């Protein structure tokens, strides 16, 4: 589950990676930031795509990735971070 | 439910876009774009309304509009991606 | 409950308002805009708190008030919103 | 468990208010500022990291941060505001 999902994250990463850094000229590094941070909506305060096939794929891309990157997300600190506190509150 | 839930996104959407286009005077595909990371809590990075009207709007936009869009993007991951997934993780 | 959370959450707004129209001197609808997309996370792409004592005050205001936001959004979406369009869809 | 949460949340504040105040050269307050706008999703207006460490701890940050603050956020307004509240509603 965390596997597949973890799997799931990356190639949806990799994708916008892709598409920014090729369509609005990014930086990979740049291009990877702008994906997570639009993902995860935190938002990115200084770039907002500037053509208009990035406003169209940015607009996809929210609605089909953060649905995935939360589910990511939720098991991440659920299934992985929690019993790695929980078992470790045993005194 | 999931084409209800589509629906009313997709009214919610058109509503932003005539208002920010014809108030603040964004292109269509900007004003589109605004009511998409607005409601989705993403955020514009370089955008924030000008005018008083485009402020309360936006600030009344919020308050109803979340609620659907997330009920939306919950049900397309949930009923409509997990499968795709799931039967595609049966052997 | 909607009733409770819809004045909370009207109260935790004023005070906003009035504490950004004052420490960071915004208009009043601009202290309230901030108040709003800071507390439902989406952002201002423009402002950001300029003193110290705005800054310790936005992170102690996101802390307390965001729990109570959502809650709101969540009844008036579920409590409020969900059978005007649930019983509408009744032949 | 609110206190273990507290003070998790605790922790990676000041985990990135160190990072950033080394790397990207930021106040101290500036730092925290941007670590808790940053892991409650409401994301900064004016700054981004400026370097590729800051790009990628602020990414990881991200990922293994905000389920927790959520997780403490959750429990704050459930497991002490509520209350505060609900036993306030009695007459
Ligand atoms: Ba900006
Ligand atoms: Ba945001
Ligand atoms: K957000
Ligand atoms: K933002
Ligand atoms: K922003």
């Amino acid at each position: 589950e965390f596997q597949v999902l973890f799997v799931l994250t990356i190639l949806t990463l990799i994708s916008g990676t892709i598409f920014y850094s090729t369509v609005e000229g990014l930086r990979p590094i740049d291009a990877l930031y702008f994906s997570v941070v639009t993902l995860t909506t935190v938002g990115d305060g200084n770039f907002s795509p500037q053509t208009d096939f990035g406003k169209i794929f940015t607009i996809l891309y929210i609605f089909i990735g953060i649905g995935l990157v939360f589910g990511f997300i939720h098991k991440l600190a659920v299934n992985v971070q929690l019993p790695s506190i929980l078992s470790n509150l045993v005194p």
